């Protein structure tokens, strides 16, 4: 059993959860590849085990291991597998696997609100149509005029012997990425690839640097067809810093809400290939990676300059005054637009606090270290000088290859 | 399958076939990564010893002569009569340059060439101790001027006991413990500071005061000894442009030298085996200062940057230590004493990774102690993907003395 040290307290605990863990990681005695974004890839007789162990973990989460209703429902799902080759989740399971799901997720610095989860049934969707509207209904809820709720929306399992419910969009809300004359890119670098797979599937592209890409969407079986979101639908906050007046002027913008739609969400061996999840950003993500990384909008060096900052040399740490002026204006911005917003400071420390409550539950909480600690002022924040153990455990989000 | 490893801000991928070589094993397992914990015969002896020999013999594009066989042949004749083998002058000079190399939390190692090696396999007493460490403080902190060295010490051997510096650094500040459960100095030596006091030093009431050597010569209690002042090069901290910053009294020393970690080089082991470079500002700025178990002044200086520090939207920890880290860059420059930022440091460790895939099919490198304290995604090692392993020759940590 791991030992794990806070160095800033001193303190030490036991992580006795990692014994539990399923899927074997990248790394091994020989090599630590704990780095890596995405490592490596990408029969009754195991889909059954998973159920088991899922079910078990699902009485044993409400008090009810080895009970009546237990043991029925133990033997209800492997009939169904006995005669279908799959089985159905209750709704009250399916709304404790994705919240598990995201719980277990190591790199969520924001697994506080673990518990707190509003999970949408679409499992009786079949069209894309309609797909569309459960997406509308999603992204209305969980921006809820700028009081961000977390919510999930589960589409239909994957059923061997005819295609998935996928979205190609990785978000969804992005920005458009037009690739130029030069090879250089109008918007975001980022969305370069689905800006492409927009326009070749019939999007008439925008002229602008934060256009609002179309979803792509695609039922099982057919080629995936083309939305629009509704503007009044898609909530924006203008950038703007408090004191430095001049900031508003670079015409920086940035969407309210994070709604990630491109991973696989896996339970009891179950899964489940389209199921758009969405908290609230926390300012790091907008203000440091999305608008200052080279390869995204790549400001820096715009701010800096405006700033009168002396850019002839690193030592200046010029980069560094922009890059928190920047955090400065995305914080600052969100408030005035009464959006909720966390920082990575108010982040951190929380996250620190679910450590502690999870020790007590499950005794440990697999943590990817390198995802926790903030883009910027990483020691200033009190889960830089925490140890960390990283696992996977089920219910999950997996990355999945993209449909294309 | 050699580890895929990438760089996601260009999309360069490598394979890392140095990794394979891997002589010792992590603490990670394919169920759990442990990759943020910080603290992780003859036939033996003489296997590491043999690969050692042949590293060498490689790298002065001699592999495969007689020389080198022959060379093997009076190691393991050497093993055979005395139960260990010494390195030739030219072998250990190798080695601790390899070590530097090898080394996967240091981002300084596009240096690595540049070593200086003082071989004090000859000294016999702590007070010939004392009087190497005084040349090596001389020569690598240099008027300002900072040159890497490293000397060597007389290798852990049977029927002996080992040299040993007691101390984590050839400079240190004292931290004396008051009873408020606070702290006078830099808290991260009030062990070392009530060592000293015990074996018969007179201590000092000051934030930075530089405390003695404990020196520890085979089958000896440690002996202290004190720096000469006028070797000790410090820097007195202030702010290009906030001017009641150089009255918080603050200061740091030129040359950072660590003295507790083993070299290991082929099989034999120097437990006493000092070595320095020259300072990242971030190691000053960020860590030492700001720290909350070191000298944790955030929060006064964002109160005299007027910063509003009753919430934490308004990033005052943030301002405050980029204004920090300023000061410690300003100070350093001013007084003419070596230092390097975080951007430049980790622009020249890309370089390394370069020089390094096209020498030996790889690099080890502790990501998570590669990236900066600050700033880690504005500084280009934050997008490169890195594989952590063990070579040999190292430096390892080891229990400490007493
Ligand atoms: C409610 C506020 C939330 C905050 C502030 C937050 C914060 C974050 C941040 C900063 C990351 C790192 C993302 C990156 O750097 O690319 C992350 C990753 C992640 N989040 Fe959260 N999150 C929140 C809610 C959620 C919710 C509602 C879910 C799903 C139910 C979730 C699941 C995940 C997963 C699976 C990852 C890992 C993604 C990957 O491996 O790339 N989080 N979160
Ligand atoms: C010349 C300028 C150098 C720079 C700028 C530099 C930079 C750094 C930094 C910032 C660290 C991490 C420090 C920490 O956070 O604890 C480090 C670690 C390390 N350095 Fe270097 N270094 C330099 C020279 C050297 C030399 C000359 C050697 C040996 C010959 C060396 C060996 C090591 C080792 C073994 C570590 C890991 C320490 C640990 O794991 O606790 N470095 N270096
Ligand atoms: C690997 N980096 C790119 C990336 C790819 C994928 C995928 N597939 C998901 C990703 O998720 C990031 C994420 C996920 C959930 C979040 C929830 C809330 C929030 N504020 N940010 C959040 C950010 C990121
Ligand atoms: C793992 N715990 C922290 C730590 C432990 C030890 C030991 N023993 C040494 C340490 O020193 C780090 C170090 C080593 C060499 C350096 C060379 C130059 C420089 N500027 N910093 C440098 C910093 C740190
Ligand atoms: C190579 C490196 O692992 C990669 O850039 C990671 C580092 N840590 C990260 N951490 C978070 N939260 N998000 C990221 O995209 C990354 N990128
Ligand atoms: C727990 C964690 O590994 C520990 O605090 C590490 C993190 N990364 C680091 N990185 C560097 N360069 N130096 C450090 O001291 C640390 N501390
Ligand atoms: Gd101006
Ligand atoms: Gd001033
Ligand atoms: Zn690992």
């Amino acid at each position: 059993f791991p030992r794990v040290k806070n160095w800033e307290v001193g303190s030490i605990t036991y992580d006795t959860l990692s014994a539990q863990a399923q899927q074997d990681g990248p790394c091994t005695p020989r090599r630590c590849l704990g780095s890596l974004v995405f490592p490596r890839k990408l029969a009754p007789e195991q889909l059954l085990s998973q159920a088991r162990d899922f079910i078990n973990q699902y009485y044993s989460s409400i008090k009810r291991s080895g009970s009546q209703a237990h043991e029925q429902r133990l033997q209800e799902v492997e009939a169904e597998v006995a005669a279908t080759g799959t089985y159905q989740l209750r709704e009250s399971e399916l709304v404790f696997g994705a919240k598990q799901a995201w719980r277990n997720a190591p790199r969520c610095v924001g697994r506080i609100q673990w518990g707190k989860l509003q999970v949408f049934d679409a499992r009786d969707c079949r069209s894309a149509q309609e797909m569309f509207t459960y997406i509308c209904n999603h992204i209305k809820y969980a921006t809820n005029r700028g009081n961000l709720r977390s919510a999930i929306t589960v589409f239909p399992q994957r059923c061997p012997g005819r295609g998935d419910f996928r979205i190609w969009n990785s978000q969804l809300v992005r920005y458009a990425g037009y690739r130029q004359q030069d090879g250089s890119v109008r918007g975001d670098p980022a969305n370069v690839e689905i800006t492409e797979l927009c326009i070749q599937h019939g999007w008439t592209p925008g002229n602008g640097r934060f256009d609002v890409l179309p979803l792509l969407l695609q039922a099982p079986d057919e080629p995936p067809e083309l939305f629009l979101l509704p503007p009044e639908l898609v909530l924006e906050v203008p950038l703007e810093h408090p004191t430095l007046e001049w900031f508003a002027a670079l015409g920086l913008r940035w969407y309210a809400l994070p709604a990630v739609s491109n991973m696989l969400l896996e339970i009891g061996g179950l899964e489940f290939p389209a199921a758009p999840f969405s908290g609230w950003y926390m300012s790091t993500e907008i203000g440091t990676r999305n608008l200052c990384d080279p390869h995204r909008y790549n400001i820096l060096e715009d701010v800096a300059v405006c700033m009168d900052l002396d850019t002839r040399t690193t030592s200046s740490l010029w980069k560094d005054k922009a890059a928190v002026e920047i955090n400065v204006a995305v914080l600052h911005s969100y408030q005035l637009a009464k959006v909720t917003i966390v920082d990575h400071h108010a982040a951190t420390a929380s996250f620190m606090k679910h450590l502690e409550n999870e020790q007590k539950a499950r005794g440990g909480c697999p943590a990817d270290w390198a995802w926790i600690v903030p883009p910027i002022s990483g020691s200033l924040t009190p889960v830089f000088h925490q140890e960390m153990v990283n696992y996977f455990l089920s219910p999950a989000f997996r990355y999945q290859p993209d449909p294309w």
